[PDB]
């Protein structure tokens, strides 16, 4: 019950912590801002050394703290990327797989995200789990912070916990977000600004889609926002509205702005009423800063937040998610997400609303992100597609035929790619 001693017993150096950890194993970490980067960096340098292989890393979101440490692509027959998302990070890694002959360096593992925790628990089994956690606090408890996720299950499934102390971590509340020293297996403390979600400058399109996406926001709505520049951009528009609610996977400066302004308080949430509700947080030092302590805002683990029947008993869901390329059957791509699950509760809840939205046109006008049809597998189907928007307006596609589909839809497209992308639908038989 000595837990000045526990620590001390328990803590030791990034080198010795991940010394141990056998060849042939499976391993799992933190989403992005929660990866370590101290054990990442002594667990990559051992692969470096040749003293560890056939490693395999599951993971979901990406953050170039191990994009630049284990995720190296000279490590990758050691330290194999099992990846459930692919990022930024994988695509690298994927385009010179390609180079190099058409190597397949990146393991993708297809999975619903509210199911993380089963798949990652149950059906694969991880040997291994490490994430940067808050300062211990008086009653010897770390917080996961800025994370829930899956971490919160894997960390107490797997064999072997080791956190990262790192004080720029927020202490944040939520369900099996405490951890107890007594379930932690070693310690090594790394104090360093946790890395941000880099603020981008809007594009102009943004504005005309933000105000038809407004429009859209019912009072008292509860809102998720996806991965993402344009969700974050389009909370500002909600400034002035109030008694709105938050269950989102993702929280973000957009979302945590309404939050210190009061729009937010989660007063006509069905569950978790009182509290903001997330699985994981991306932001910068500010935000990040801001979750520390905080009474109204709560975390919960991804099978409970992502599950469509738990946002569904929230009433006036709006669910706002980015997409890379929107077809004419209403299909949607994102690959160059929790997007699908929130997309099916949004719809399910009491005067929900499942909005997908995109600029349609990418390349200085030059591309069309409104397309004839997708290849292969589709982020959002169509037929669970609800709202689509562009800066051309929106479309509700539920219950609309294949051509009543194509039409609206190519309404929504850059007036210059409509008559080609008309001239498609018709070779494809749509229209």
């Amino acid at each position: 019950m000595d837990i000045r001693a526990l620590y001390d017993e328990k803590l030791t150096t990034p080198e010795e912590a991940v010394s141990s950890i056998a060849s042939g194993s499976h391993l799992s970490m933190g989403m992005f801002a929660a990866e370590p980067p101290a054990l990442l960096k002594a667990l990559a340098d051992r692969a470096t050394r040749g003293d560890i292989g056939d490693l395999r890393v599951y993971y979901f979101e990406t953050a170039k703290i191990a994009g630049d440490t284990i995720l190296r692509y000279e490590l990758n027959n050691r330290i194999k990327p099992y990846s459930m998302f692919v990022t930024a990070v994988e695509r690298a890694l994927i385009r010179r797989g390609i180079e190099d002959g058409g190597r397949k360096v990146v393991n993708y593992v297809p999975s619903n995200f509210h199911q993380a925790p089963r798949l990652l628990a149950e059906e694969i089994g991880i040997d291994t789990f490490m994430h940067t956690v808050s300062p211990m606090d008086c009653h010897g408890y770390f917080s996961l912070g800025v994370g829930n996720d899956y971490s919160s299950r894997i960390a107490r499934s797997a064999r072997r916990f080791i956190v990262e102390v790192n004080r720029y971590m927020p202490r944040v509340q939520g369900e099996a977000a405490a951890i107890h020293i007594s379930e932690v297996d070693a310690i090594v403390e790394n104090h360093v600004p946790l890395i941000e979600m880099p603020v981008r400058s809007a594009i102009p399109e943004y504005t005309s889609i933000s105000h038809i996406i407004a429009d859209l926001v019912p009072d008292g709505a509860c809102l998720q926002m996806g991965v993402g520049a344009l969700p974050n951009l389009v909370c500002g528009v909600l400034k002035d509205r109030n008694d709105l609610g938050i269950h989102t996977d993702v929280l973000n400066p957009g979302l945590v702005d309404l939050i210190r302004r009061g729009v937010v308080t989660n007063q006509r949430k069905t569950l978790d009423r009182g509290r903001s509700v997330f699985t994981f947080a991306m932001g910068q030092q500010e935000m990040y800063e801001y979750l520390n302590d905080h009474p109204a805002i709560f975390s919960r683990p991804v099978d409970y937040v992502n599950d469509p029947h738990i946002i569904a008993q929230n009433d006036n869901v709006v669910s706002i998610n980015a997409t890379l390329q929107i077809d004419l059957t209403g299909a949607c791509n994102s690959e160059h997400g929790g997007q699908l699950d929130f997309v099916r509760g949004a719809y399910a809840s009491k005067g929900g609303r499942s909005i997908i939205a995109t600029p349609s046109t990418a390349a200085k006008g030059t591309v069309s992100r409104i397309i004839p049809r997708i290849d292969g597998p589709v982020t959002t189907p169509r037929i669970d597609t609800h709202y689509i928007v562009t800066e051309f307006g929106a479309v509700n596609l539920k219950g609309l035929s294949s051509t009543e589909r194509a039409l609206r839809i190519i309404e929504l497209a850059h007036p210059d790619f409509r008559d080609e992308l008309t001239q498609a639908a018709k070779k494809m038989h749509l229209i």
